[PDB]
C-alpha cells in the first residue's frame, strides 16, 4: 500500500501514489480529467484519469462501473488497456475517488509516425480492434482521429477520450435514431480513412445542420422509405424539405486512390445501417489483402454485461466498483 501525495490539478485535488511523477494535465471534462505522468516504478510514460464525481448520481455509478469492468476486460493489441486502478481511500467508507492509468501513446492519428500502404495498415488495425471491441457487444459510438493512438512502429489502440466528435458520427445518431446498430463505428472509420487518403476532413460540418448537409451531399438525399430506417419525425420532416441530390461516384471524390479503398468506403458510407459493412466483413475485403490474417484477429472472451439488465442505488454500485479496483491484478 504505498505513499499518496497530493497536487492540485484540472481545478481539483490529485491524490496518487508517489510512483506517478511529472503531471501534466492534457484535458478534462464531466467525466474526468487526464494528466500525463512518469511511472518510476516501470520507466514508462502514462496517462493517468481520474473520474469526475463518479458516485454524484446512480448513471455516473453505473457508467464508472461499466468503464472499469469494460477496461479490466480489453486484452487486444489494439484497443488501450489498463495498466493500474487505484484510490486514496483506505476504505469503502471514504470511496470516492477512482484514477484509471494507461500507457501514454506518443501520437494519435491526427498527428504523424509515416501512401497506401500506411493506410492500410492503419485502417486495418482499427477495423481490428472493432472487431474485438463489437464482439464484447460493445459500441464505441465516438471514434475519431484524437481517440486512435499510435506509437513509434506505427502500432495503433483504440481509446475514448479542436476536432469535433461530429465529423465522424454516424447519420443515423445525426437523425435521432435511437436504435442504431454497431456499424455507427463503421461510419466513423469510413471518415477516417478517407481523410487518411486525402489529407482532408471528409465531412467538416461547421453545425448540426451543416454536417447533414455535407453527407447528403456525398452520399445522396435518402428516400421515404429509407428516412423511416434513421430518422425521428422532426429529422425525416426537415430532410424531406430538400433538394434532392445525388449519390457521387466515389471514385471522383477520391481521385488516384486505391480502386479497392474505394470499393471499401462505397460499403463503409452508406446511409442504410443494415446494409453497412461489419468489421468482421470489412477485415475480409482484398484491400487488406496483404495484412488479412483470420487467425490472429481474434474476438473477445465473453463480457458479462448482466449489471446493465441491474436496478442498483447509488451506494450498491460503489461498492461493487470499489469490489473491482481492489482486485485488479497489474499485466
Ligand atoms: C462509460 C464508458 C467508457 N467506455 C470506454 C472507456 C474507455 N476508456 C479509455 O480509453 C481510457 C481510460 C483511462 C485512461 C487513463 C485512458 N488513457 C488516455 N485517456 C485520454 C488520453 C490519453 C492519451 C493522451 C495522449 C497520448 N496518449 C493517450 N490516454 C483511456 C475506452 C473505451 C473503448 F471502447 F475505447 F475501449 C470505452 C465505455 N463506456
Amino acid at each position: 500500500r504505498p505513499t499518496f501525495y497530493r497536487q492540485e490539478l484540472n481545478k481539483t485535488i490529485w491524490e496518487v501514489p508517489e510512483r506517478y511523477q511529472n503531471l501534466s494535465p492534457v484535458g478534462s471534462g464531466a467525466y474526468g480529467s487526464v494528466c500525463a505522468a512518469f511511472d518510476t516504478k516501470t520507466g514508462l510514460r502514462v496517462a493517468v484519469k481520474k473520474l469526475s464525481r463518479p458516485f454524484q448520481s446512480i448513471i455516473h455509478a453505473k457508467r464508472t462501473y461499466r468503464e472499469l469492468r469494460l477496461l479490466k476486460h480489453m486484452k487486444h493489441e489494439n484497443v488501450i488497456g489498463l495498466l493500474d486502478v487505484f484510490t486514496p481511500a483506505r476504505s469503502l467508507e471514504e470511496f470516492n475517488d477512482v484514477y484509471l492509468v494507461t500507457h501514454l501513446m506518443g501520437a494519435d492519428l491526427n498527428n504523424i509516425c509515416q501512401t497506401d500502404d500506411h493506410v492500410q495498415f492503419l485502417i486495418y488495425q482499427i477495423l481490428r480492434g472493432l472487431k474485438y471491441i463489437h464482439s464484447a457487444d460493445i459500441i464505441h459510438r465516438d471514434l475519431k482521429p484524437s481517440n486512435l493512438a499510435v506509437n513509434e512502429d506505427c502500432e495503433l489502440k483504440i481509446l475514448d477520450f479542436y476536432v469535433a466528435t461530429r465529423w465522424y458520427r454516424a447519420p443515423e445518431i445525426m437523425l435521432n435514431w435511437m436504435h442504431y446498430n454497431q456499424t455507427v463505428d463503421i461510419w466513423s472509420v469510413g471518415c477516417i480513412m478517407a481523410e487518411l487518403l486525402t489529407g482532408r476532413t471528409l465531412f467538416p460540418g461547421t453545425d448540426h445542420i451543416d454536417q447533414l448537409k455535407l453527407i447528403l451531399r456525398l452520399v445522396g438525399t435518402p428516400g421515404a422509405e429509407l428516412l423511416k430506417k434513421i430518422s425521428s419525425e422532426s429529422a425525416r420532416n426537415y430532410i424531406q424539405s430538400l433538394t434532392q441530390m445525388p449519390k457521387m461516384n466515389f471514385a471522383n471524390v477520391f481521385i488516384g486512390a486505391n480502386p479497392l479503398a474505394v470499393d471499401l468506403l462505397e460499403k463503409m458510407l452508406v446511409l442504410d445501417s443494415d446494409k453497412r459493412i461489419t468489421a468482421a466483413q470489412a477485415l475480409a475485403h482484398a484491400y487488406f489483402a496483404q495484412y488479412h490474417d483470420p487467425d490472429d484477429e481474434p474476438v473477445a472472451d465473453p463480457y458479462d454485461q448482466s449489471f446493465e439488465s441491474r436496478d442498483l442505488l447509488i451506494d450498491e454500485w460503489k461498492s461493487l466498483t470499489y469490489d473491482e479496483v481492489i482486485s485488479f491484478v497489474p499485466p
